[PDB]
């Protein structure tokens, strides 16, 4: 029954590699999308990405940075980040069985796990694969990695659910505080940028195509001629904790978070049915006695992937559109980082009250008439938002954040 | 407040294709331990595994197969198990938004990430890589796999965390009873078995290279002269329900969930400290008014694990040690698929009437003196049991079932 807020955040992504440059980023409609030499070369059609612009070169201590991979080392820097804004020191969240965290990424590490085979085919053998690749590929490195430096005693684990990986760690997260069982959880993710994982994509014709030449504009959510996503990487995490315990420690709440809808489609492996989204969005809004203002969507800027949401939009509001922008359009699609990093973004726009322009939308579809597609920076008092997350194989999840009065 | 109970399981191991073959081998201390020439032609030093022995070929539809690893393909056989053996019908647990699924495993697939990666740089390219990489080796292909040809609605994602992985699974589902969000959650994990991922654990020293000529001798959990864990694969799942539903639909009852516990060391990487296992054991035990009479032990048979884990059992239990064995002896370390094929194992000993032995113990390690490790199996009434999941980055979990009262 306890309450939950977001006391402290922090993010590595292609727009900024904190909250101060994705806030600049977000007001200007600011693309983070380049184009990618190693894509190019590695055969791939797709070669445009949201990279991180940061040499994480000596930012992590030598005896910790070796067991990890670049998510992991992505949601290390960000949790660094979201320690520092919570205000927390080590004496409150170390060696505390109250603290935990849940972080997962939605691929591990494909190029640490080619990396080990190709060792191992070498002359060499063993010896080139070495004892650090089983913490950087295996699937729990992002959680495993983050929560014995930081001296975590609580939960430790990773979740992953592709696109929508982040979401459901900070909506578990979540339940662990209502269930009594810890009193702050550091929550989040993060996803390494890499031809390795990238071609898996490009090879189910998922990537964008058609703008290699003009990369800031290949990421175009809702824009009649978009083609795909924009794959990329980096890193995100928000302190999720109780309200008394925030509150007892003079703590900074960012919102509250209000709904939290989790499910499934059953229907296609990669498509979108719509149907589960219309369920979860309805999920999240349990209870909740005020109108959403902004939704941050999930909208990755697919043919197919962008109208069923449109649809389902319409389905749950019909006339009460709230405004609606895709952040994607300015990032690309960083999979298992999006989640909280978009929950980062709807943050800073509850936070500072503006709403990021959905930029690159040269002719509407027709589909997304009559909604409330805001293009352009505007400013406007915020309360309520939320941010959509659906991920391949099915599985949906949103999160419903609103101030806490004052 | 709802209590949790356990009405259907599968299984597909290096012991049993099913619950019955299972049994068997478990009663007569059968060794599921066999020679790789898989492992000994990739260049290891270990050449041995627990494997799983069945051609899978055919058992699933071509259209849902198609997206699946070996990780998935266990997971889904053990589920249909799970479903006839709970009593389930289609009406009853498709397109029910009360019906969930939670199930990971440990490495998602290193051998479609390596398929992905050789494709792609051959003479092919992406046409060589194809389009169903993406669900093969994404993290949270096993529920992503499993959910959309079950017609699963409630919640779906995968829950990762090395060797505990498939514990948290389970544990996670009964939170989603216990918060009145699900009706019916089926949890629980599988892992392929691979050189891509075995040759990462053998190149940290990890596995068992002094009895490749035995096989059946390898894994020797508390024996003195143990030296790693036998690698193995397969799946396991089970149908977590809530009571009044499960009693409701006249459902069979193996046991109640009554305890479950989940910790973090926040201290080694890779090896266990011991004081996150006595905080683990203790969560569990909370509330839990009968003595444990028999304790399914994580024991791996490495030299230091087997030990911290004897030391934690010694801490909470004292002189009431519990009955104790370590079935990992007979079938070796399934990894992500260890948590729910261990806690299979226990539910088919407090279901019959016995406790399994704990094999090839030729000479008792000193600090297990005093203990009552049992070597030989014997026939018991159980009541409560209990079975222990530390993983790699120092997480863990521990689940206490007991019988319900007839």
């Amino acid at each position: 029954m306890k309450r939950v807020v977001i006391t402290g955040l922090g993010i590595v992504s292609s727009i900024g590699n904190n909250q101060q440059e994705v806030l600049a980023s977000l007001r200007e409609g600011r693309s983070g999308i380049t184009f990618s030499q190693e894509l190019k070369d590695s055969g791939m059609r797709s070669h445009v990405w949201g990279n991180v612009k940061l040499d994480t070169t000596g930012l992590i201590d030598r005896k910790v940075v070796r067991f990890m991979s670049d998510a992991s080392i992505y949601a290390f820097l960000s949790m660094e980040q979201a320690i520092a804004d919570a205000g927390l020191s080590p004496e409150a969240y170390q060696n505390n069985p109250r603290v935990g965290l849940i972080a997962g990424s939605g691929g591990g590490s494909p190029r640490f796990q080619v990396f080990g085979a190709d060792a191992m085919r070498g002359p060499r053998g063993l010896k080139a694969v070495g004892p650090y690749v089983v913490t950087k590929a295996m699937a729990s490195g992002v959680s495993a990695c983050l929560a014995t430096p930081f001296k975590i005693h609580g939960v430790n684990y990773s979740i992953s659910s592709a696109c929508a990986t982040s979401a459901h760690c900070i909506g578990n997260a979540v339940e662990q505080i209502q269930l009594g069982k810890q009193d702050i959880v550091f929550a989040g993710g993060g996803e390494e940028l890499c031809w390795e994982m990238a071609c898996e994509f490009d090879a189910m014709g998922a990537l964008s195509t058609k703008y290699n030449d003009t990369p800031e504009k290949a990421s175009r959510t809702y824009d009649a001629h978009r083609d795909g996503f924009v794959i990329a990487g980096g890193g995100g995490m928000v302190v999720v904790e109780e309200l008394e315990h925030a509150l007892a420690r003079g703590a900074h709440i960012y919102a509250e978070i209000v709904g939290y809808g989790a499910t499934s489609d059953g229907a296609d492996m990669v498509a979108p049915s719509g149907e589960g989204a219309v369920r979860c969005m309805k999920m999240a809004m349990h209870g909740v006695d005020t109108p959403i203002d902004y939704l941050n969507s999930h909208g990755t800027s697919t043919p197919v992937g962008d109208v069923k949401e449109l649809a389902a939009i319409r389905e749950v509001f019909g006339d009460k559109s709230p405004a609606i922008s895709a952040t994607k359009a300015m990032t690309g699609h960083s999979l298992g980082a999006a989640g909280v990093q978009e929950a980062i973004y709807s943050l800073l726009m509850l936070e500072h009250g503006f709403i990021a322009p959905s930029i690159n939308i040269e002719e509407l579809d027709e589909q997304a008439a009559g909604l409330n597609i805001v293009t352009e920076t505007t400013d406007r008092e915020l309360t309520t938002v939320m941010s959509n997350s659906f991920g391949f194989g099915g599985t949906n999840a949103t999160l419903v954040m609103r101030k806490l009065k004052d």
